[PDB]
């Protein structure tokens, strides 16, 4: 009854920052459970706002202690009441996407995903970047928001909302090929430079296709996104450009 049984222990693996931790003790094991974790190594002021790893935790009657490391150098145990984990992303994955950043200016700019360690606030919004091109690389949640990170110009800018992006559709699959079609109420589709909704400049449409109405076309390309199949026809023998296959 001098020293305290251990009840639990565990491996973890979190990233935390000590906070206030000037009431409490730094001992060589879980406190009170031997004659060495019962001698004080020392206060947690020295280690006060510094970021450190948390490696193990144990409880006793008197509460929870964890064995946490400076600089992967441990220290020792410490109240679990003197440190703040810091959240983990979930749902981390690697990705290869473009789009436009469309909302920059009415979100933040983080370092990493927002809460979680290192995370820092590069710029109060991401409005620099307002309407540029960005490939997204990489995405991670936390507090159920998604937050890509994102390139432009070839260089790693950052975390941004997915909100803020306007995501390019890939070109699952493209062949050329040589058809003759005439063209029947087109009205309701639109004319585009590029694959419909593949960059930045085939988002909008360059006329309607009722402008060809009647007409015979030669179609030389097609190309399938997940919207749609889209053909890509000539008049007069020159490229007009890409039109919905429902028009021919």
């Amino acid at each position: 009854t001098l020293y305290d049984t251990i009840k639990q222990q565990k491996n973890v693996s979190e990233d935390a920052k000590v906070v206030k931790a000037d009431g409490h003790g730094v001992y060589s094991g879980i406190y009170n459970t031997s004659a060495a974790s019962a001698k004080k190594l020392s206060t947690g002021a020295p280690y006060n706002n510094k970021d450190v790893k948390i490696l193990k935790e144990g409880t006793t009657s008197r509460g929870t202690w964890v064995q946490f490391s400076l600089n992967n150098k441990v220290i020792g145990w410490m109240d679990k009441r003197a440190f703040v984990y810091y959240p983990k992303a979930t749902n981390v994955k690697t990705l290869n996407l473009t789009g436009k950043i469309t909302a920059g200016s009415t979100n933040g700019l983080w370092s990493e995903v927002p809460g979680t360690v290192n995370a820092k606030k590069l710029a109060t919004t991401a409005g620099a970047y307002q309407n540029k091109d960005a490939k997204i690389i990489k995405q991670g949640q936390i507090s159920g928001r998604t937050y890509y990170q994102f390139q432009v110009g070839g260089k790693t800018i950052g975390w941004l909302d997915a909100r803020a992006f306007h995501v390019y559709d890939k070109i699952q699959s493209q062949s050329n090929v040589n058809w003759n079609r005439t063209i029947l109420n087109a009205d309701k589709h639109g004319v585009y430079s590029g694959v419909y909704n593949t960059s930045s400049s085939s988002m909008n449409k360059l006329s309607t296709g009722a402008k060809y109405n009647n007409k015979k076309v030669k179609v030389i390309k097609q190309a399938k996104t997940a919207r749609g199949t889209w053909y890509q026809f000539q008049v007069n023998g020159k490229t007009v450009g890409w039109m919905d296959y429902r028009a021919f």
